[PDB]
């Protein structure tokens, strides 16, 4: 991997990794320099954000430079100078399933490329792929190359770590060092009802708390830079635009993982221990300011590099499979991710009439990438939510001990059971709430 950007990188055949440490001015300095040549050489080019709030970001470091945006986050305005386009991981992956046409860029731009999103694998996969075949150049900017198995990498500033006993449940005694604290922390959590716990805990305790998570990071990761708080409560937003002024990190190491189960459901393992890649993203955190030395990151266990379990892989290539490159051709995830999944090459490829549906079932119905596959798969159109009520026994949704019901849009109250099993459905209220709305017809 490379910590400089040389314009010999956008040469066709090149996919290089800028790899370097939390604050070393990756969009700030790095991005600008590189969308500078690109223009300057008529190189059509896409960058890749990880969400909205770090496009928000880079359009702050690429004002004055000709970028179309094509996101809602930033405003935009006309046009002239058509070279390079910004866009998020996800918006680029549903666009190359999608009938509409995507560009051919021969140059992208991958922003927090170990993002282990199914659509950022796939769109990795994408990439590496034309790359190969000598269509494009690749710049993928992560701290954290897929494949580390450094969870202390360098910083800014000095780091102090410490491994812990960490909590992952409400306390009264034993953890005095968590509350004793004046300054402000990010705690990276198994879960988000565990982080319901701990925060309610915290809470109770007098601190000011803030939880986030995957789901609710785009609209509420702004309160940390606008509210007072004492304590972040988070899942893994490590690699999301998560820049906090904080002088520690909480990490449990440790996360659910959604498991597929006898090829025929999923379920939430865990929690398991996270990568070394994980672990170095959130002890990035902190460390950032050269100012404040002494920033610390206090772990809870050991990484571990066995996550081929972790339902994203095969997700990752439900979606690959079904993107378009050439006749006969079905792109490979990128190298060093390539290992992670056990199957067919094109075995997951939709017709285009299923492919729609795929892509609705995940896009305005938000469903998982696997769930939204097996409903596609199996002939069923977008609006009829009969599968949601004709599952096994043993696929009865549960809210709060007992079987979940909605009213079902045609006027009838019935047991939430759908025929495919997926527990991110209803690991918490607000995906229970959304998966009871879905089921219903709301949306």
């Amino acid at each position: 991997p490379v910590e400089c950007f040389e314009p010999s990188m956008l040469k066709k055949k090149q996919l290089t990794v800028l790899d370097l440490h939390p604050g070393a001015g990756k969009t700030r300095r790095v991005l600008p320099e590189i969308v500078r040549e690109a223009i300057k050489t008529r190189l059509r080019t896409v960058i890749l954000a990880p969400t909205r709030v770090v496009a928000a970001e880079m359009e702050e470091a690429l004002r004055g430079l000709p970028v179309r945006y094509m996101t809602t986050a930033v405003n935009v305005t006309h046009s002239g100078t058509e070279i390079v386009d910004l866009m998020c991981h996800a918006t680029f992956t549903s666009r190359l399933l999608q009938p509409i046409r995507v560009p051919n860029y021969n140059l992208y731009i991958m922003d927090e490329a170990h993002f282990t999103d199914p659509s950022s694998i796939a769109a990795r996969g994408y990439i590496s792929t034309r790359v190969e075949m000598g269509e494009a150049a690749a710049i993928f900017m992560t701290a954290t190359p897929p494949g580390t198995r450094d969870a202390f990498p360098d910083s800014n500033s000095p780091i102090m770590d410490t491994e812990v006993e960490v909590p992952e449940r409400a306390w009264s005694s034993g953890f005095d060092w968590v509350t004793d604290h004046s300054g402000k922390t990010v705690w990276f959590v198994p879960s988000v009802r565990n982080g319901n716990e701990i925060a309610a805990c915290l809470t109770k305790a007098g601190k000011r708390v803030i939880q986030l998570s995957r789901k609710t990071f785009e609209t509420e990761f702004q309160k940390t830079k606008h509210q007072e708080w004492d304590f972040v409560v988070t899942t893994d937003i490590s690699e999301m635009g998560a820049n906090f002024k904080a002088d520690r990190v909480i990490d449990s190491r440790r996360c659910l993982k959604p498991v597929i189960l006898d090829g025929e459901r999923v379920i939430l393992a865990g929690p398991m221990p996270v990568t070394h890649a994980s672990a170095a993203q959130r002890r990035g955190r902190i460390g950032r300011n050269p100012n404040k030395p002494g920033d610390e990151y206090l772990y809870g266990g050991g990484c571990a590099e066995t996550d081929e379990d972790h339902a994203h892989w095969l997700e990752a290539r439900m979606l690959l499979d079904n993107i378009y490159l050439q006749d006969g051709l079905i792109a490979s995830l990128y190298r060093p991710e390539a290992d992670k999944v056990a199957a067919i090459e094109g075995e997951f490829k939709l017709r285009t009439e299923q492919r729609k549906t795929f892509v609705e079932l995940m896009k305005r119905g938000d469903l998982p990438v696997w769930l939204a596959y097996q409903v596609a798969s199996a002939g069923i159109t977008y609006t009829d939510r009969r599968w949601c009520f004709d599952g096994t026994t043993n696929n009865t949704i549960m809210e709060d001990s007992v079987p979940a019901e909605v009213w079902t849009r045609h006027g009838e109250k019935r047991v939430l059971k759908p025929r495919w099993m997926d527990a991110r459905v209803c690991s918490d209220h607000a995906a229970l709430k959304s998966f009871k709305e879905f089921a219903a017809g709301k949306r």
